[PDB]
DNA sequence: AAAAA
DNA sequence: AAAAA
DNA sequence: AAAA
DNA sequence: AAAA
């Protein structure tokens, strides 16, 4: 009888609750919401973050980060998505990915794993794109797992391991750093105009080692700019950063009179400005919890080197600003550090005059309840930069909620051109 | 000695002259200029357009169009361009295309053909992208010639054939237009809720036949928008439209006392607003000359049908707005028109009450000097919409400059971060 | 932006 | 946006 | 007339 | 000091 061809703008409420938990230094999705082209989106999240109960009182605060991204479906499917919308009703169904059989094999995607073992691929593919563009180190290779079932238990359960806060050892110079550059002069002659050309080519190589390892960085150096559709990267909408604090509880019985237990409870807000959605896609929110990288057995570089030369100590501007980067070992910074090839990296020529490390007294070593890196970070450069959550197990009491937990309410309001429920159920 | 690492913004002059010629209704490149990321570009073209001398006086003015487009190199090379800029000095040279051996095998690209037979592919590939996105009919297939040498003599010498100005026969309904839609009702029963669903699916199919045959049109119907990098299309900067006029010259000798000769000479301006160049690429300018599509042996539809029914003549709003599109033949509009399958197309139900054709008296038939389509447009629908320049040969006197010629000065001013000539030649 | 400026 | 508000 |  |  009466065929409907259009719809008014209606206020849709997409608010819901979230019960979240995770580990230290792993990225995990906490909320998502699919969107349609032409929508007007707004988000506001309010909740409280908690850590597991501590073995002692409060010593060090933790840092919490919240992120929101928008990913069009065209970035995930490509040409398949283009033909999908042009065909219309008789379009081919989109491809899928395979998941595991347990209930928690997709916890990093913020959803319960369906019993069928099959789910759409836009959440898994959007997670990889975010990680490879914003969170991993620029010099390490991308993650290219095809299906969620290809991950190990740790990655699927809690998320991918992220990088420590920047220090001398956790933010070294990239591995493709050269300390020498050779030329092909003659046996008894040299071209000096050719020498000038050699320095010019070395300058462009050093630019791409320190600043420009991505395509959008190269364009930015010329003074241009690239849209997020040019390099197929997710669009960041909002970032929030805050510190979590709490209070202490005192024991009052015979045995525990004089000891204390700390609990962390912090309220937060994550507000995203109004956004106009240009195409069909998804909007995802993620969280990250980290501690400042304090190590017990770390000392000053001048203390660790022992025998000091004029270059080390004088701080002469002519020598500091004209020498190639120096290669140092982990032994020079940590007790029992290594000397082999895997314990070697390169730093600035006088970096020790621009920072001072933190000191932990030997009375605090091997003491439960203090969030510390006991000893030194182990492994090669890749394992040294990435955070390992199992090293923080000595700070918390064993519980089923991991190392941190939160409860938040996401206030989502969208203006959508969709027919009402009454229109959908009445034939005439 | 002294190595330079930066440069000031300098005013570069890229002005040059152009001597242009072509045929009626063929797209041809008249100017181009490569650009660098971060540039500030501005263009202003001033010149005069001429036609070949006419066999008689001035009767009909012609229409001239000028276009300017910007095409990044990333649209032409894709991932190859991305790796080119990330590698730096030691990058692999870009691929090339093969050209012909004659001097005029690349005239449609606005350049003289080099004697080596090899040229970069960014001009040829940018020309195809412009034609497939803005000039061909939406329902005809794309042009995908790999090399300039794969074209025929006519296309390479003058350009691709474009479409006539919109009329009843030159702008028909797309060939994928249906006049019926079937359902699968029962032998003695019908579902009426299923009938409502059938109309909904028919509406979406008709939307994609009349309005949305490109991806960016589908997104626009939802109320969203797509950048030119999403569908990899050229960016239009400016369009100019004007008519060309002239005057007449009188003969004064014994034989030609009383006859006249018309010449067309029109000055024009094509100004492009200041543009910020975001990436490396090229900026191209093209021209198009067309005549209004007047045919000698064309008559009214009511005259050609002969026997008139109530639906044809009454103009009743209920019948006009509720009937499927009607299929008519070329015989109903042109003398000696066809009736076979290739001379059939579909129009609106009462299109003849919304326009009136032009009348040419029989005294003007087969008379040299008048720009007309003698008789009818021949061929199938594809050949009927595209303009054929050989039909206008009877209007001009034979000359080496084709059917139109022009002489213009392009004022190009760009702000570029490039070192001076003195910096480039002095070592210190 | 085909339809006098 | 790690570095009291 | 529907957000009955 | 260069746009000598």
């Amino acid at each position: 009888s009466n065929v409907q061809t259009s719809a008014q703008r209606d206020r849709i409420d997409l608010s819901h609750l979230g019960f979240l938990s995770g580990q230290i230094g792993r990225l995990k999705t906490v909320s998502f919401s699919p969107v349609i082209a032409g929508d007007s989106f707004e988000l506001d999240a309010v909740g409280a973050l908690r850590l597991s109960p501590l073995r002692r009182g409060l010593a060090i605060d933790s840092n919490v980060d919240y992120f929101t991204f928008y990913i069009p479906y065209r970035h995930v499917y490509g040409q398949t998505w283009i033909d999908f919308m042009k065909d219309g009703v008789n379009a081919t169904p989109l491809p899928t990915v395979t998941t595991g059989i347990d209930m928690d094999q997709t916890a990093y995607l913020g959803t319960v794993n369906p019993t069928s073992g099959i789910m759409p691929k836009f959440l898994h593919q959007s997670y990889l794109n975010i990680y490879n563009n914003y969170f991993k180190a620029p010099w390490m290779p991308d993650r290219t797992e095809a299906n969620p079932s290809n991950l190990n238990d740790a990655d699927s359960r809690y998320g991918f391991r992220c990088c420590h806060l920047k220090t001398i050892w956790s933010a070294p110079l990239p591995p493709q750093t050269e300390i020498a550059r050779e030329m092909t002069t003659g046996s008894t002659t040299i071209d000096i105009m050719g020498l000038q050309s050699a320095y010019a080519k070395l300058h462009t190589d050093q630019e791409r080692d320190y600043f420009m390892q991505r395509y959008r960085d190269v364009i930015s150096s010329f003074g241009g700019k690239t849209s997020y559709d040019a390099d197929n990267r997710p669009l960041l909408l909002m970032r929030s950063n805050f510190w979590a604090s709490g209070y202490d509880v005192d024991g009052t019985d015979q045995t525990s009179l004089g000891q204390f237990s700390g609990r962390v409870q912090q309220t937060f807000k994550h507000a995203v400005p109004r956004f106009f959605v240009p195409e069909h896609g998804v909007i995802m929110t993620l969280a990250l919890v980290r501690f400042p990288p304090t190590c017990t057995e770390e000392h000053h570089y001048l203390i660790g080197k022992g025998s000091l030369t004029y270059t080390d100590l004088a701080g002469d501007p002519t020598l500091v600003g004209n020498l190639p980067p120096r290669e140092i070992a982990m032994e020079n910074l940590f007790r029992s550090g290594g000397t082999g090839t895997d314990q070697k990296f390169k730093v600035a020529e006088s970096i020790w005059y621009r920072y001072h490390p933190s000191y932990v007294d030997s009375a605090y070593h091997l003491l439960e309840g203090f969030p510390f890196l006991q000893g030194r970070p182990a492994g090669n450069m890749t394992e040294r930069v990435l955070i390992d959550h199992t090293k923080y197990d000595s700070c918390f009491q064993s519980t089923q909620l991991g190392q941190w937990n939160a409860q938040a309410k996401f206030n989502v309001s969208v203006y959508r051109s969709i027919p009402t429920v009454r229109d959908s159920i009445m034939t005439s």
